[PDB]
C-alpha cells in the first residue's frame, strides 16, 4: 500500500549554487530515482519563464505549425471505453494541424468560457534558433547537464539535428490533455518544464517493469512501442508494479530518468517545453543499446544511431567509467567486424565500393525499406536526384540483387581502426 504508492523525488534549490552543484546530477542519474521534480527551478535560476508564455509565442511565430490532438476529456486516473462501461489501455486521438495563433486562442476562450471533447497542442518545433533565440538562450541558464547541448550529453555528438531529442519541443495545453505511456527514444532522459499557469498530473513506473508494461499493452491489443495507450492502474497495483504519482506546478522541473515509463495530463491550462538529454554514464548507454536492439526486432526506427553516435563519441569525449568505456569499446569492434564482413562478401562477389567519405553536417542513414541504422557501406539506388539507401540484406532482395546498386564506404577500416585505437580508459 505504501511501497505500491511511493513518494516522489523532490528537490528545493535555496539558491543558483545549488542547481550547479554535482550532488543535483548524482540525485537525478541515479538508477533508484526513475523521475525527480525540482520544485521552484525557474525561480531558483531567474529563468524568463514568460518568454514562453502563449502570448510571446504567438508573437514570435503565430502561423507555426502545431500538430493538435483531439480527445475526449476524462479524469486523470481514468480511460473509458465508447459505452462507457469499462476501463480500457487504447488511447485513441485523431490527428490533426493548425497554428500556434489558432491554438492559443482556443486555449484563452476555453479558460474565460470556465471563468467533452478537447485538443491537445503538441510536438511543437522550437529547433530554428533565430526564430526562438531568445527562447533558446534562456536555457543556457540550466546546468550544464540539463541544457540541451552538453558536452556531457550524447545528443550533442550526434553532429546533426534530431527533431525534438537535441531540439527544444512546445506543448500547449488545456485541461484534460494527455500524453500517453511511453519510454523516451532509445531509452534517453528527459526534461520537462511546466511554464504554467496550470498544473500537469504526471505518472511514472521504473524501467524495471517496463517488459510487464509491454505485456498489458500486447493483451489489451495496443502496441507499446509506438501504440498510443493510457495504463489502468489498478491493474498495476494488482500486478505489484509501484506507480509515481506527483503534480508539477509552474516553473517546475521534470527529470524523467533512463527508461522510465511515464504518461502526463495537464490539470488546468499550461504550456511545457521538453527536450532529451543522453548523460555519458553506464547506465544510459547500456538502456539505450538495449532499446536500439530490440527496436531492431521490432522493426522500430532508432531515432538515435547508436552505432553513429558511439564512434562519435569514442572519438571526442574521454571517459573515465571503466564499466562505460567496455560497453562503448565492445560496440566500436562490433561494428569493425560488421564492416569487414560486408567488405569481403562484396569484394568474393565481384562488386566495387567507391569511397564516398563524411561531409560537414552530413545525417546518419536508414534503410529505405526496414527503419535500420546504415553505418558506413552504403547500398544506394537511384529512384528517379533522389537516391535511396538500403541495408545489405534489402539490397540482395532486390530482383535484380545488387545489379544497380552503388556501394558506398565512408569510412576506410584504417579510419575505424585508427578512431579505435585511440579510444582508451581516462584516469
Ligand atoms: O508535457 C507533456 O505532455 C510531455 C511529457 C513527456 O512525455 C516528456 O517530457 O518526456
Ligand atoms: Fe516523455
Ligand atoms: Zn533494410
Amino acid at each position: 500500500r505504501e511501497k505500491l504508492n511511493p513518494p516522489t523525488p523532490s528537490i528545493y534549490l535555496e539558491s543558483k549554487r545549488d542547481a550547479f552543484s554535482p550532488v543535483l546530477l548524482q540525485f537525478c542519474t541515479d538508477p533508484r530515482n526513475p523521475i525527480t521534480v525540482i520544485r521552484g527551478l525557474a525561480g531558483s535560476l531567474r529563468l524568463n519563464l514568460g518568454l514562453f508564455s502563449t502570448k510571446t509565442l504567438v508573437e514570435a511565430s503565430g502561423e507555426h505549425t502545431v500538430e493538435v490532438r483531439t480527445q475526449v476529456q476524462q479524469p486523470s486516473d481514468e480511460n473509458w471505453d465508447l459505452t462507457g462501461t469499462r476501463q480500457i489501455w487504447p488511447c485513441e486521438s485523431s490527428r490533426s494541424h493548425t497554428t500556434i495563433a489558432k491554438y492559443a486562442q482556443y486555449q484563452a476562450s476555453s479558460f474565460q468560457e470556465s471563468l467533452h471533447i478537447i485538443k491537445f497542442g503538441t510536438n511543437i518545433d522550437l529547433s530554428d534558433a533565430k526564430r526562438w533565440k531568445p527562447q533558446l538562450q534562456e536555457l543556457l541558464k540550466l546546468p550544464a547537464f540539463m541544457r540541451v547541448t552538453s558536452t556531457g550529453n550524447m545528443l550533442s555528438h550526434v553532429g546533426h539535428t534530431i527533431l525534438g531529442m537535441n531540439t527544444v519541443q512546445l506543448y500547449m495545453k488545456v485541461p484534460g490533455s494527455r500524453t500517453p505511456g511511453h519510454q523516451e527514444n532509445n531509452n534517453f532522459c528527459s526534461v520537462n518544464i511546466n511554464i504554467g499557469p496550470g498544473d500537469c498530473e504526471w505518472f511514472a513506473v521504473h524501467e524495471h517493469y517496463w517488459e510487464t508494461i509491454s505485456a498489458f499493452c500486447d493483451r489489451h491489443g495496443v502496441d507499446y512501442l509506438t501504440g498510443s495507450w493510457w495504463p489502468i492502474l489498478d491493474d498495476l497495483y494488482a500486478s505489484n508494479i509501484p506507480v509515481y504519482r506527483f503534480v508539477q506546478r509552474p516553473g517546475d522541473l521534470v527529470w524523467i530518468n533512463a527508461g522510465t515509463v511515464h504518461w502526463v495530463q495537464a490539470t488546468g491550462w499550461c504550456n511545457n517545453i521538453a527536450w532529451n538529454v543522453g548523460p555519458l554514464t553506464a547506465y544510459q548507454y547500456q538502456l539505450a543499446l538495449e532499446r536500439y536492439e530490440w527496436n531492431e526486432v521490432k522493426n522500430v526506427k532508432s531515432i538515435v544511431p547508436m552505432i553513429h553516435v558511439s564512434w562519435n563519441v569514442a572519438r571526442t569525449v574521454k571517459i573515465s567509467d571503466p564499466d562505460l568505456f567496455k560497453m562503448i569499446k565492445f560496440c566500436l569492434l562490433q561494428s569493425m567486424k560488421h564492416c569487414q564482413v560486408q567488405r569481403e562478401s562484396l569484394v568474393r562477389a565481384g562488386k566495387k565500393i567507391a569511397y564516398q567519405g563524411r561531409v560537414k553536417d552530413e545525417p546518419a542513414y536508414y534503410c529505405n525499406e526496414c527503419d535500420v541504422e546504415v553505418f558506413n557501406i552504403l547500398f544506394v539506388t537511384s529512384e528517379n536526384n533522389t537516391y535511396l539507401v538500403h541495408c545489405e540484406g534489402c539490397a540482395r532482395r532486390r530482383s535484380a540483387g545488387l545489379q544497380g546498386v552503388v556501394v558506398l564506404e565512408q569510412y576506410r577500416t584504417e579510419e575505424l581502426a585508427q578512431a579505435y585505437d585511440a579510444f582508451t580508459l581516462a584516469p
